[PDB]
């Protein structure tokens, strides 16, 4: 009946960079997924209390969501594109771990992940 602290979006102890790939990840990848009709479940940490999913954070130990990714990108939290790509894949993975195949939420994750994959296919060279 309690949500964990969300993932950090700011860490002054963490070295940070602005690379053209990270810019792509914000301006193209995030923006494309964020605007999608199916983005809303993924635009903020899972509120396991409001969704009455007390076991969500028992099962999901590496939570990730696009709200967090967005803030991280906006805050230049990352060092490289792979960190950010990993966050996206963590988000998708958590969905597929927690839910069943064919669940609406999985279909939404899959639709977003298809766009994710299409966009990162044209990730520019550094
Ligand atoms: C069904 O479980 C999930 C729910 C959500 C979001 C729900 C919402 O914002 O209402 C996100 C990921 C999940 O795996």
């Amino acid at each position: 009946s309690m949500n964990p602290p969300p993932p950090e979006t700011s860490n002054p102890n963490k070295p940070k960079r602005q690379t053209n790939q990270l810019q792509y990840l914000l301006r193209v990848v995030l923006k494309t997924l964020w605007k999608h009709q199916f983005a809303w479940p993924f635009q903020q940490p899972v509120d396991a209390v409001k969704l009455n999913l007390p076991d969500y954070y028992k099962i999901i130990k590496t939570p990730m969501d696009m709200g967090t990714i967005k803030k991280r990108l906006e805050n230049n939290y990352y060092w490289n594109a792979q960190e950010c790509i990993q966050d996206f894949n963590t988000m998708f993975t958590n969905c597929y771990i927690y839910n069943k195949p064919g669940d609406d939420i999985v279909l939404m994750a899959e639709a977003l992940e298809k766009l994710f994959l299409q966009k990162i296919n044209e990730l520019p060279t550094e």
